[PDB]
C-alpha cells in the first residue's frame, strides 16, 4: 500500500463511509463499509479496507476511535473532510 489524501465535500447524506478497529490506542482503524451512492462512494477513491491514518491533518495512528469521533464531528459541521490512508495499488 501507500498513502494518500482523499478531500470530500460532505452531502446532504453524510460522507457515506463507517470505520473498523481503533476500539483501544494500538489497534489500527480501517475503512468499513461504504454507502453506495454516497459521498466516498461517488468519488470513487476511498476503499473498504483502507487504513486510516490522519483526518483533518490530525494523526489517528496508534489513537482510540474516540479521536475519530471528534474528528468527524468536526469534519461534519464544517460540510468536509480530507482523509489520509494507506491504500491498495489497483
Amino acid at each position: 500500500s501507500m498513502e494518500q489524501d482523499i478531500f470530500l465535500w460532505r452531502k446532504e447524506t453524510g460522507f457515506g463511509f463507517r470505520i473498523l478497529g481503533g476500539n483501544e490506542p494500538g489497534e489500527p482503524i480501517y475503512i468499513g463499509h461504504i454507502v453506495p451512492l454516497g459521498a466516498a462512494d461517488t468519488d470513487g477513491r476511498l476503499r473498504s479496507g483502507d487504513e486510516l491514518i490522519s483526518v483533518d491533518g490530525t494523526p489517528v495512528i496508534g489513537k482510540s476511535h474516540q479521536l475519530v469521533v471528534q474528528l468527524m464531528q468536526q469534519a461534519a459541521k464544517q460540510g468536509h473532510v480530507n482523509l489520509t490512508v494507506r491504500q491498495t495499488r489497483l
